[PDB]
């Protein structure tokens, strides 16, 4: 089975349901109050997986606290040819350049319609959805595509995410910059601020793990200045740390897995520091353990995602992370999650 092959069989298993579910009960230890909701665990599905929203009822079976789909673009359209995702198992890492491969928005749509009160339920039960939107790649106006993503599924989102950090779309991570990326986000959140109030969703902007230190203070000004609800760092990187060992390693794309932890959580601890821990933080890149959450947690995540993960340990390694961050927390003197969120600042 090729990458993309293995990724959609898993995309149909998991919307079947065709999966053990997960026998771990969560703790209040695990249970985080961020972004206006109630989260049960703090281990959510990153951005990707999921791009269509096709499988959002097998994930929460799978143990999340929350599930992000997409990214979703206005138009449907093909992404790159294939092949376009690899993997590098010495690396425990994938290098992809999907392209935004998306069904588009209205078929997203009337999925997220079919399940909408299913879905206030598990929101309301501590199992939120974020939307990730995306632009197609012919767009001459992307903060037009970004608004027509608030309009048609913020109704239907807990959270939207600004994904400007894709590394798979020409000129998508220039959005990152100041003067563009206050007009970008001005309007996201004008057209947020415009939807009925039970229909208004937390924006949070995902970035890169690739920006200068120029890029981040920009980022982080631009936040505080127009009231964006949180950060999810990071996207994958088009950087290729020495010491890969994969065939694959030089392949055109995102690196995920284990390379990318440090550098997302080294992304994490800055970010936070620069928003003085006022705006929430998902921390998302290599995680696999309790460990590697916490790490995020104690850098100034309130959430972590995890993705790659999934396709070196499987399903297994949700519960996993749950329980070993739980232990974790308890030998450490936690309270709970919100007790351990930023605690590396406090030294
Ligand atoms: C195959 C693949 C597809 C992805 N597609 C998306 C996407 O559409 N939107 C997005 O914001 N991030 C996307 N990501 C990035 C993940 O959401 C996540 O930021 C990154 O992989 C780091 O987490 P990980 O190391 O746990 O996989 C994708 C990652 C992979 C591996
Ligand atoms: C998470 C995941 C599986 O694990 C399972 C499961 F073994 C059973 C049910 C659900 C699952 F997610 C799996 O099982 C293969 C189909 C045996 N592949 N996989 C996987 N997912 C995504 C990708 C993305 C391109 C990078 C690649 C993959 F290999
Ligand atoms: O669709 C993709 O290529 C994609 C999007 C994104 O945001 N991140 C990623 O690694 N790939």
């Amino acid at each position: 089975l090729d990458p993309e092959s293995a990724h959609r069989l898993a995309v149909r298993f998991t919307s079947l349901g065709l999966l053990p579910r997960a026998r771990f009960q969560d703790s209040d230890m695990l249970e985080v109050r961020v972004l206006g909701h109630k989260f049960r665990n703090p281990v959510g599905i990153a951005a990707g997986f999921d791009k269509h929203g096709e499988a959002v009822d097998g994930l929460y079976k799978m143990g999340f606290g929350f599930v992000e789909i997409g990214s979703v673009t206005p138009k449907p359209q093909e992404g790159n040819p294939r092949p376009r995702v690899f993997r590098l198992p010495e690396d425990q890492a994938v290098i992809n350049r999907y392209g935004f491969n998306s069904h588009g928005l209205s078929v997203v749509e009337h999925r997220l319609r079919a399940r909408q009160q299913k879905q206030a339920k598990l929101t309301e039960d501590g199992l939120p959805l974020g939307v990730n939107l995306g632009k197609n790649k012919t767009s001459v106006d992307a903060a037009e595509d970004y608004a027509e993503g608030v309009r048609v599924l913020g109704p239907l989102a807990d959270y939207l995410v600004v994904n400007v950090s894709s590394p798979n779309t020409a000129g998508l991570r220039s959005l990152q910059g100041k003067a563009e990326l206050r007009r970008l986000l001005t309007k996201v959140l004008q057209e947020r601020d415009g939807l009925r109030r039970v229909h208004r969703p937390a924006v949070l902007v995902k970035i890169a793990p690739d920006l200068t230190s120029q890029d981040k203070e920009d980022i982080a000004s631009v936040v505080k200045e127009l009231g964006i609800d949180g950060l999810i760092v990071t996207n994958t990187t088009v950087s290729r740390p020495a010491g890969l060992q994969g065939a694959l390693r030089s392949e055109t794309g995102g690196l995920s897995g284990k390379p990318l932890r440090d550098l997302s959580t080294q992304t994490i601890r800055e970010m936070y520091a620069l928003t003085q821990g006022r705006v929430p933080i998902i921390g998302v890149g290599g995680v696999s353990s309790g460990q590697d959450a916490l790490e995020k947690i104690r850098a100034g995540a309130s959430l972590v995602q995890l993705y790659t993960a999934l396709t070196f340990w499987g399903p297994p390694v949700v519960g996993k992370v749950k329980r070993e961050l739980e232990a974790l927390l308890k030998e450490q003197g936690f309270g709970g999650v919100t007790d351990a969120i930023g605690a590396d600042h406090r030294r």
